[PDB]
């Protein structure tokens, strides 16, 4: 698809068998999702945004679908304001910026 | 141009007669630049994301150049950790996400 930016680039994702809304976010290095249950062990990570820093849980090799495109990679879980698909998975689905 | 997402999509912008590096950020509704002078009236605004909110000055009808493309729009000025080109100006240069 080609997604214009007149509104927020919100898309449907599937993670843990559940449909959710997430923002395709080229300003995010990594993908961050609101509190939910994911399998496996997690590792600590601190991430910095416009308002400062938050602690998140880092899960690796997580299966996730983004607009029907299958990806498997790192998903951070924590108090993000909106679910964000960041560059780590945008690259997996072959997403680019174009003008 | 086509910009891949293996690294942060940073570009050079011209604003208020100054050159600055900024992040092409599809997660940002608006454009925010570190402290600098801009012409005209402004009003205060709070903007929020990861880590919470910061206070900025909102300047309207500001001309910026991004990769040879002139655009006009609202520019916020304040203590942002990274200079950010948001959707309000990305649309104007005809920037889209594609996969
Ligand atoms: C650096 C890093 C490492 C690992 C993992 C991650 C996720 C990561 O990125 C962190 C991050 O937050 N990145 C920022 C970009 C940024 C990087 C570094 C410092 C500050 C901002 C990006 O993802 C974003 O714009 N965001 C995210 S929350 C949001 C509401 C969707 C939106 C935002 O603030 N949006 C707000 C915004 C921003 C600028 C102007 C106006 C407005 C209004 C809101 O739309």
């Amino acid at each position: 698809p080609q997604i214009t930016l007149w509104k927020r680039p919100l898309v449907t994702i599937k993670i843990g068998g559940q449909l959710k809304e997430a923002l395709l976010d080229t300003g995010a290095d990594d993908t961050v999702i609101e509190e939910m249950s994911l399998p496996g062990r997690w590792k600590p990570k601190m991430i910095g945004g416009i308002g400062g820093f938050i602690k998140v849980r880092q899960y690796d090799q997580i299966i996730i679908e983004i607009c029907g495109h299958k990806a498997i990679g790192t998903v951070l879980v924590g108090p993000t304001p909106v679910n964000i698909i960041g560059r780590n998975l945008l690259t997996q689905i072959g997403c680019t910026l174009n003008f």
